[PDB]
């Protein structure tokens, strides 16, 4: 499908048995979700956003359902203005930018 | 053209007489560039993201060349860690996300 950008490109995700909304974010290398419970162990990760650097929780190999597709990969959990699906998972979906 | 997301989608822009590299950012509502001077009036603004908020100056109706194409719109200028082309300008090039 094709998604224009007059409004935020928000999609429904299913992660950790929870239905949420998230921003398709080509400016994000990594996927960052607001605080939630995920299984398994996490490791520390520091990410640099527009406001500076933040400690987040890195969970690896996490199943997420996005746009009718299952992806599996690294999900960072931490204080973010909004859930963001970064390039690590958008590539799993085969997203490209087109003009 | 079609731009991959395996790497950050960076493109060359021309703005304020100056050539720069910028991140195509579907996750960014507005275009924000690293501190520079732009002609005309501006209004102070705060934008929030991963690390918190940054204070920027908002210039309206600023001409920018992106991917060889001339567009106009709002440009926020401030202490962002990188130049970001937001949705407000990407729409004007008919940019879409496709999968
Ligand atoms: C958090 C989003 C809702 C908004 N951010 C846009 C987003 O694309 C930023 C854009 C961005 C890009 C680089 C540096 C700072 C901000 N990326 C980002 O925070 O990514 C972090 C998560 O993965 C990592 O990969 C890149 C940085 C890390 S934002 O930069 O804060 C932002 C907010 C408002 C406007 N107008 C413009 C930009």
């Amino acid at each position: 499908p094709q998604i224009t950008l007059w409004q935020r490109p928000i999609v429904t995700i299913k992660v950790g048995g929870q239905l949420k909304e998230a921003l398709l974010d080509t400016g994000a290398d990594d996927t960052v979700l607001e605080d939630m419970e995920l299984p398994g162990r996490w490791k520390p990760r520091m990410i640099g956003g527009i406001g500076g650097f933040v400690k987040v929780r890195q969970y690896d190999q996490i199943p997420i359902e996005i746009c009718g597709h299952k992806v599996i990969g690294t999900v960072l959990v931490g204080p973010t203005p909004t859930n963001i699906i970064g390039r690590n998972l958008m590539t799993q979906l085969g997203f490209t930018l087109n003009f």
